[PDB]
């Protein structure tokens, strides 16, 4: 229930000329905490003019629980020199072997105002090794032209490592796209990729979002994906949900890994009306799935083991009237639960939304177990 974290009115950068960018256009959509290295990584997509670094880092060490250090300045990615090595990213993910993955969208989303500075190129999956310094590039795969399907609408993704205690090369990556309702699959070992769709990936009802005492809507497909417990032989459930939905599914990673295979996703079933979330993460320690929600101002949980899924079998692990639009959530290496809001949902003009309290909220609960305590999510029951 107790949290430690950061709050930002604006995302200011360290070592960048004051006035050279508008702090209000710096909008971050996702994060990733490397618990061992004590670094926080933020995606700030190049969605508006003059974003200096699209992958920014902050050293959490003398910051985290300390009074007065609630708003750290963003720094250029230590693995970077100019901050052009990446065009625009929406989401960073840290795998089981401390590789930091991102999906470079390949283009900025505004015209003029300096768009020439960040030349266009095909989208790319890129990864960096945090275990070395300073963070060398270890994967860089460009998308083939006949597979590009609206890259601007990629959401969360999952990194499936089949051999964590070897060279970590038998690796799959599955990337949500919430416009269409598609999932991009990448075989790192084979250097091939393909595209998958399913009626299950599509939205249910448009999502109600409240801003300025008025009610807005959006309708989003498959938006987050999170990986379950590995069986005898490598495979696992991959739970996904759509932004504009209250149902949750698990397809098996073995059906997924098979190029042009058939898919049989399991409904399981739902979370109660109005609890649309865009982000979810599976905790291996407690077997809970945490959900960072759009309009409910809350983070909720469901124990995977308490089959079947309905509201009665879910509880709430965080409430704050200032938790406007949850946009990311994940578990760290040391079992810390991390959740983010930004008051930036996929609605026209939403970049221009503003709040009396700080817009950007990153909170960590110390342990998933302390989180689920008194709740319908905990072992005892």
């Amino acid at each position: 229930a107790d949290t430690q974290g950061y709050k930002w009115k604006q995302l200011l950068y360290n070592n960048v000329t004051p006035g050279s960018y508008n702090p209000d256009n710096m909008i971050s959509t996702a994060f990733a905490y490397d618990a061992e290295g004590e670094k926080l990584f933020l995606a700030v997509p190049r969605k508006l003019p003059r974003v200096p670094y699209t992958l920014a880092e902050v050293d959490t060490k003398n910051s985290l629980g300390v009074k007065g250090k609630h708003s750290p300045l963003l720094n250029k990615f230590s693995g970077h020199k100019t901050g052009k090595e990446l065009t625009s990213i929406y989401q960073p993910v840290i795998d089981d072997c401390r590789r930091l993955w991102v999906v470079d969208i390949g283009s900025v989303e505004y015209r003029s105002r300096g768009a020439k500075d960040y030349p266009s190129h095909r989208p790319a999956i890129v990864a960096y090794d945090l275990k070395q310094p300073n963070y060398p590039e270890v994967v860089r795969y460009y998308f083939p032209t006949r597979l590009v399907e609206k890259p601007t609408y990629f959401g969360g993704f999952a990194v499936d490592v089949a051999n964590p205690k070897g060279d970590c090369s038998e690796t799959f990556v599955y990337i949500t796209n919430f416009l269409r309702g598609a999932l991009f699959i990448y075989d790192h070992k084979k250097q091939d990729s393909w595209n998958v769709t399913h009626p299950t990936f599509k939205a249910e009802r448009p999502t109600k979002f409240d801003y300025g005492g008025k009610e807005y809507e959006f309708k989003a497909g498959i938006f987050g994906i999170t990986l379950g417990d590995r069986d005898s032989e490598g495979n696992r459930p991959a739970y996904y949900l759509a932004g504009s939905a209250i149902k949750v599914y698990s397809v098996n990673t073995k059906e997924l890994k098979q190029k042009g295979g058939k898919l049989n996703p399991e409904l399981l079933g739902n979370r109660g009306k109005y609890n649309d979330a865009i982000a979810l993460a599976y905790d291996p320690k407690t077997k809970v799935i945490f959900f960072a929600e759009a309009n409910t101002k809350q983070v909720s949980c469901w124990n995977t083991q308490k089959m079947p899924l309905r509201m009665k079998n879910t509880d709430v692990v965080y409430t704050s009237s200032r938790f406007v639009f949850g946009t990311d959530i994940s578990v760290d290496s040391k079992g810390g639960l991390w959740f983010m809001s930004n008051g930036f949902p996929p609605i026209r003009k939403s970049e221009k939304f503003k709040y009396d309290f700080p817009r950007y909220r990153l909170m960590r609960i110390m342990d998933t177990q302390e989180a689920i305590a008194g709740t319908a999510c905990d072992m005892n029951a």
